[PDB]
């Protein structure tokens, strides 16, 4: 057919766009398995796909890390082939009319903290934690959450010594402004704490349906980012999390309190949400809000 990569993956329709390229559905012509294919044009001032493919290789063996099938060059493109995955948390949020129950938020939180933790144990930070980068799997993996898109990810410490990258300022906000940590807005070098703060804004985005720094306008990119920053800094966490269980405010205070080099206590943060979950008499049965709507049909 018209477009086949690595001698066997026939590219079908476009399924979306990522950080540095476009994503297609494909089929392995030798066994019939459906996969996802990421194409980056080889004519790029600064090509990164080789870099992202190296990160995925480093991360193999993690729960909710997609397996890589092939990396290479085809026609005028760099090509990466991987597991096909299901919808993002943003897709599912819209499917549920931009409302999630507490049970769903807490079940997701347990997996999200763990996905981020794994990336950190391999000495990387993600730097673009948002609903669009968390995907549910498919088939028997449909209740497994995957964290993807390592285009903006960065080594935060040395493997041998565990010395961090240098503490410094005057960094561009590289990720998404809505979920960015306060220190990232100020141009401070991101570390593990910033991924965790970002997850806190995602959880509160799901709980509230919106964040108070949404809908802001300004003359420039930089001034919109500066308005978002100022709103984040002038909104107390108790106000942001008013009318929700105290655990969400505790999460956010804990993450802001972390020092640049300090290891988040992931076990404690998972425990914080799990004790709440079980106090509300919920069980981890993977009956999410979208599961309810599908089986009713
Ligand atoms: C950004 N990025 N990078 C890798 C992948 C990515 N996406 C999928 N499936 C998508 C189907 C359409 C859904 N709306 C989203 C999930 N499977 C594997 C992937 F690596 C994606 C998600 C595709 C929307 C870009």
């Amino acid at each position: 057919a018209e477009f086949i990569v690595g001698g066997k993956y026939k590219l079908g329709r476009k399924i979306g766009s990522g950080s540095f390229g476009d994503i297609y559905l494909a089929t392995n012509i030798t066994n019939g398995e459906e996969v996802a294919v990421k194409l980056e044009s080889q004519k790029a001032r600064h090509p990164q796909l080789h870099y992202e493919s190296k990160l995925y290789k480093i991360l193999q063996g993690g729960v909710g890390i997609p397996h890589i099938r092939w990396y290479g060059q085809e026609k005028d493109y760099n090509v990466l082939v991987m597991d096909l995955l299901g919808p993002s948390l943003e897709d599912l949020f819209n499917f549920c009319s931009r409302r999630f129950t507490m049970k769903t938020v807490l079940m997701l939180a347990d997996q999200m903290i763990s996905r981020i933790e794994y990336v950190h144990t391999k000495n990387f930070i993600h730097r673009d934690i948002k609903p669009d980068n968390f995907l549910m799997g498919i088939g028997r993996h449909c209740n497994k959450l995957f964290l993807i898109d390592f285009g903006l990810a960065k080594k935060y410490r040395d493997n041998r010594t565990r010395q961090h990258i240098p503490y410094r300022e005057d960094k561009n906000l590289t990720g998404t402004a809505r979920y960015a940590s306060i220190n990232a807005h100020l141009g401070i070098e991101q570390s593990r704490r910033d991924d965790m703060e970002s997850l806190g804004y995602v959880l509160m985005y799901f709980n509230r349906t919106s964040l108070p720094w949404q809908g802001l306008k300004a003359a420039t990119k930089k001034q919109k980012y500066e308005k978002i920053s100022e709103k984040k800094m002038s909104t107390p966490v108790e106000v942001l999390c008013k009318g929700f269980p105290a655990e969400f405010a505790m999460y956010l205070n804990y993450c802001r309190g972390l020092r640049f080099e300090e290891a988040p206590d992931y076990m404690y943060l998972r425990q914080l949400f799990r004790i709440l979950f079980r106090t509300l008499n919920h069980q981890y049965d993977y009956t999410f809000d979208w599961t309810m709507l599908k089986q009713k049909a």
